[PDB]
């Protein structure tokens, strides 16, 4: 969770709230159920964190519609 906290702290999304952790952790496992590893999962999420700061929109909703789509398609990285 620390290379998902600093990027996410270190970008101007501001400090990351108890909610979003527990919704990154989720995500996590969620992509894990369909066969990436924890690292790869990681790995999802900090480039859709890089998506979302180069759109100038640091938010997890637009993150979360990103991974959304990553995970029906079965993108394990
Ligand atoms: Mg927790």
């Amino acid at each position: 969770s620390n290379a998902i906290r600093s990027i996410w702290e270190n970008n101007g999304f501001g400090l990351m709230s108890s909610k979003t952790m527990t919704d990154f952790d989720y995500w996590i496992s969620d992509f894990e159920k369909i066969g990436a590893s924890q690292k790869e999962a990681e790995q999802l999420i900090v480039k859709a964190i890089e998506i979302a700061i180069d759109a100038n929109a640091r938010n997890y909703n637009y993150i979360n519609a990103i991974l959304k789509d990553w995970e029906q398609r079965g993108f394990k990285s």
